[PDB]
């Protein structure tokens, strides 16, 4: 107990109420969900990784848990987001203007959860899990946002947003999820434009981060998949989020 296995945290206590307490919760909420048996759910999820080495798991094992996930999202109102979760997901319960993938079943019963087995016996391990960079990439949880971001991005068409952290010192990322899997993934037949929007950090007055480099790269990169890019500054997401709710407003 003074040396864990692996080198990141263990699996989240109580990990299995807490999933199917979270799928009886969506269920009851989102309609379209309200058939999905979550016992069923439950025995996917835990199909996917127990029992199994922790750092061998693929994207087929997680596919009996994408099954029973399926679940239409209104393809032109997808919202990405990268280093930047909390404004993304303050902005879309305002009016459900857009989607996130953490407003989907599957994304929902993840969020902010770690978990991970044993090989040859069927305990959770709540003592640690494999880090993606000192252990191991191939690990349950990085599968998982993997394998559901990757088919967030495939669902989408006509305008996807993106929102980017403008505080990082990369803006756009490629080695992030957005940039890594998602941006490779939407479908140019489908996809008309990928526009992001920019959120500043530096409070107040602040530069055209449309221009920084990486930006730069972004566009590069999305135009020669013949995917329009777009890319706006929210200077202040403080009054953002206010104009988001009252649009009537004055400074906005
Ligand atoms: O929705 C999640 C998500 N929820 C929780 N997590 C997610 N990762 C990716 N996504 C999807 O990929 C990107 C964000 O991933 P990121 O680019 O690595 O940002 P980021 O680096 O802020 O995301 C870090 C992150 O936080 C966990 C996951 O363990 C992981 O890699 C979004 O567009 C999502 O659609």
């Amino acid at each position: 107990r003074w040396r864990q296995t692996w080198s990141g945290p263990g699996t989240t206590k109580r990990f299995p109420e807490t999933v199917l307490a979270r799928c009886v919760k969506y269920t009851e909420i989102h309609p379209e969900m309200r058939h999905v048996d979550c016992q069923s759910v439950w025995d996917a999820f835990k199909g996917a990784f127990i029992s199994k080495h922790p750092c061998d798991i693929t994207e087929e094992d997680y596919q009996p848990l994408m099954k029973l996930g399926t679940q239409t999202v209104p393809c032109n109102k997808i919202l990405l987001w990268s280093r930047i979760k909390d404004l993304a997901h303050q902005f879309t319960q305002v009016q459900r203007d857009m989607f996130t993938l953490e407003d989907t079943l599957l994304g929902y019963l993840a969020d902010d959860l770690t978990w991970c087995g044993e090989f040859d016996t069927s305990k959770i391990n709540y003592q640690s899990c494999p880090d993606w960079r000192k252990d191991c990439s191939n690990n349950p949880v990085s599968v998982f946002w993997k394998t559901v971001s990757r088919r967030f991005a495939e669902a989408a068409c006509d305008v996807v947003h993106v929102m980017l952290d403008g505080s990082r010192s990369k803006i756009f990322d490629k080695d992030s999820t957005f940039g890594s899997v998602q941006v490779h993934n939407l479908q140019p037949e489908k996809v008309q434009t990928l526009e992001a929007w920019v959120i500043h950090g530096g409070r107040e007055d602040s530069r055209d981060l449309c221009q920084d480099p990486t930006i730069k790269e972004l566009e590069s990169i999305i135009s020669k998949r013949n995917i329009q890019f777009s890319c706006k500054n929210i200077y202040r997401p403080d009054k953002f989020l206010q104009c988001v709710k009252n649009p009537e407003d004055s400074s906005c």
